[PDB]
């Protein structure tokens, strides 16, 4: 179990203006820390916030948080379920920002909402580093959907962050699952229901959204909504990332407005999947550090059963293990470059069922 700890500084609020926290389970021989960021989609209008509140409240607000979690999949202590990093310190940052991990705004009498997502991500790493993170060799900043755009948000500023306040020897890393979005055309056109290019353009106004420095200078004011989008933002950064992407990933096929019921899908359909896996292929080719299964899923890497995909014979586990190896200073049977050509989803049989 990781236990809970509120923020100190109570000035670092979930949505609703309760304090922000993060779950900890230390390992005393360990200094591998493992910074969880946890997804689960944005708001970025009052209205639409405003019903996120009603029905996803544990995403804007502590109040109702239970005092533990248990770790699983990359989060998990045992090996037998974590090949990876059982023996790290474990920290699972829950999302209550609602901000992709993006934002900078408090609570006050001309906002409803805390958009702090940046700041909680900052103030999470400075109250560690009095619990053991002052210790570290490398801290993995993990994050899974909206969590995973938050490491490519985020990463360099943690290691800025952790140069200016004197420890220049963490390695800071990031592990970005199934947060690499494309800006494609929809397979068929449609309120909240609104893409996220227009979507993450209004959010980044109403959140006061904070991008890196790098990306923010190449696209300028009115433009950082490009920054979201992990072949845009990836080049920019000088932190190692990881990138776990299913081709076909669900949240991406549900802003394309494509829906798989059974029936055989037509040449037109066809053609926009295929195109689709394609597109993903194509922005991973320069990514050194990737896993891209020919799969139609959502985030693995807090799942229990995430050593059980493989991409050419090789697991997650072994991929990120091979990652370790290439950053002392390729690998023979160790790769860290994993992406499926098959281009229709399950065409690799170690898919999710
Ligand atoms: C508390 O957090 C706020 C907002 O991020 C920051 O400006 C301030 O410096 C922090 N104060 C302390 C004591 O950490
Ligand atoms: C750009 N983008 C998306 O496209 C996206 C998303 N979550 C789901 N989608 C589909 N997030 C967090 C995001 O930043």
């Amino acid at each position: 179990d990781l236990r809970l700890h509120l923020l100190l500084n109570t000035s670092v609020t979930c949505n609703d203006g309760s304090p922000a926290g993060y779950y900890l389970k230390e390992s005393r021989g360990s200094r591998r820390w493992l910074l969880f960021l946890e997804g689960g989609w944005y708001c970025f209008n009052r209205e639409n916030c405003d019903s996120r509140y009603d029905t996803m409240r544990r995403l804007m607000s502590s109040r109702d948080w239970p005092r533990t979690r248990t770790g699983t999949g990359i989060l998990s202590s045992q090996p037998e379920e974590n090949p990876y990093w059982w023996n790290a310190n474990m920290v699972f940052i829950p999302y209550c920002s609602s901000d992709v991990w993006s934002g900078a705004s408090s609570k006050s009498e001309k906002n409803e909402y805390a958009f702090m997502g940046a700041l909680i991500i900052q103030e999470v790493v400075r109250e560690l580093l009095g619990r053991g993170l002052s210790g570290a060799k490398v801290l993995l900043l993990a994050g899974s959907s909206a969590g995973g755009t938050g490491v490519l948000l985020n990463v360099d500023r943690v290691a800025e962050q952790l140069e200016k306040l004197g420890y220049p020897a963490i390695q800071v890393r990031g592990l970005a699952d199934s947060g690499w979005f494309l800006d494609n055309k929809q397979y068929r056109h449609t309120d909240t229901i609104c893409a996220p290019t227009e979507a993450i353009r209004r959010g980044i106004r109403y959140w006061n959204g904070v991008v890196p420095e790098r990306c923010r200078r190449q696209f300028q004011e009115g433009e950082e909504w490009n920054c979201f989008f992990g072949y845009k933002v990836y080049p920019t950064l000088r932190s190692p990332v990881f990138v776990v992407q299913w081709l076909f990933d669900e949240a991406q096929l549900t802003v394309d407005n494509v829906h798989l019921t059974g029936q055989p899908v037509q040449e037109g359909l066809r053609l926009y999947i295929q195109n689709l896996g394609r597109e993903l292929r194509h922005t991973l080719k320069d990514v050194p550090a990737s896993f891209a299964p020919a799969c139609l899923s959502h985030e693995i890497i807090i799942r229990s059963h995430w050593t059980d995909v493989q991409v050419k014979g090789t697991s997650l586990p072994r991929a990120l293990h091979c990652w370790d190896r290439s950053l002392h200073d390729p690998l023979k049977g160790c790769p860290v470059h994993l992406v499926d050509s098959c281009p229709w989803p399950h065409c690799n049989p170690s898919c999710p069922t």
